[PDB]
């Protein structure tokens, strides 16, 4: 006979179900000759939050009951247990994980609308300036969550148009070209783009903000 | 001991793993007085795609080798095998079913840029004018391909600058205001656009396309 054995359950968030939607069903095969009642601990269950997860007690299917959120909860460990009349359980405890499946509900968002930083007179190409990054509420380990930077734009476009670049992983943003003269123009403007699914442009979500460079004596 | 069918296991598109990734262990509580061997067979491991699926034929664990497509494959139907070493089946094979859940990864589409329709002058509101789609590649069960549409712009501005509205679900343009006068103006041209998560304004992803209308005599 094959060994029982729970799969990780993988839910999306944001479910519409409908509720309560059937996930496992568990029981011990030791029925056969003892009377049970099954139920689930852990938070999801009887711990806070509660409820989330619900087992009936007598066929050991077990449920969820409403959308989740995976910017809330992310993993539920929860333990199933088989009892008999004395109150005694007849089996190891059983555990069952639920991952919540990451979607892509959150767009970039910037700490800051403006990022200040500064940068000397004739600095040579590699020059690090500042960094300026966006938080992704999504998953960091999924594409959903995976943040990518750009400049769209350099104001004023001289004495080259891309005086910069930004590292489009790290939001690093370096010098690249010569000529940084305060004489000419004291302070860049630069508009940073970020972008999820790993800056993919046409399914990405995106936004901007800006950095101000002032260039130094 | 616990018995339990294993459920179907879902799995989200585009993992970044990393891989291998572990899904399931599977075994025979024949293993204590024999010695076995797993393997599994199906679309998915063993027919094509070839190796998306593999089990350590010693200790029966299950994985996943690359990112998954629900737009190629939404859905596996795997069977484990159980030998010994003289190659005799020592269980029934098991099925085991894998769903691909779908991410937003696809931006909404028009068929076409360029929509032609008509409508009589002097026709009163909720006239039936036209109807546009746009169709996208996820799941149209998930929000990830459920659409919803609205109006842009209009142009020209008169003599009513919302001449039409557009049914959010649907598509179709109807007529909301009267002064339909082919004398003043044979044409009004429509941005329309689509977009998915049900409409959502700040994660949808959206998409455009024109109507032209031209009013008839
Ligand atoms: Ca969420
Ligand atoms: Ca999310
Ligand atoms: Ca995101
Ligand atoms: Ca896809
Ligand atoms: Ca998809
Ligand atoms: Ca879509």
């Amino acid at each position: 006979d094959w060994a029982a054995v729970i799969p990780p359950i993988n839910l999306p968030e944001n479910s519409r179900g409908p509720f309560p939607q059937e996930l496992v069903r568990i029981r011990s095969d030791r029925d056969k000759n003892l009377s049970l009642r099954y139920s689930v601990t852990g938070p999801g269950a009887d711990q806070p939050p509660t409820g989330i997860f619900i087992i009936n007690p007598i066929s050991g299917q077990l449920s969820v009951t409403k959308p989740l959120d995976r910017e809330l909860i992310a993993r539920f460990h929860l333990r199933a247990h088989a009892v008999d009349i004395n109150g005694n359980q007849v089996e190891n405890p059983i555990d069952i994980v639920i991952n919540v499946i990451d979607m892509n509900d959150n767009r970039p968002e910037f700490l800051h609308q403006v990022w200040n930083g500064s940068v000397p007179e004739g600095s040579k190409p590699g020059t690090y300036v500042m960094t300026v990054t966006a938080i992704d509420a999504d998953d960091p380990n999924a594409l959903n969550g995976m943040l990518r930077y750009r400049i769209l734009s350099q104001a004023p476009s001289t004495p080259s148009p891309n005086m910069f670049t930004i590292n489009n992983e790290t939001g690093d943003i370096i010098t690249v070209a010569a000529g940084l003269d305060r004489e000419k123009v004291q302070q860049y403007t630069l508009i940073i783009q970020a972008t999820d699914m790993e800056g993919n442009p046409t399914y990405g979500l995106s936004n901007t903000a800006t950095a101000v460079i002032t260039v130094t004596d």
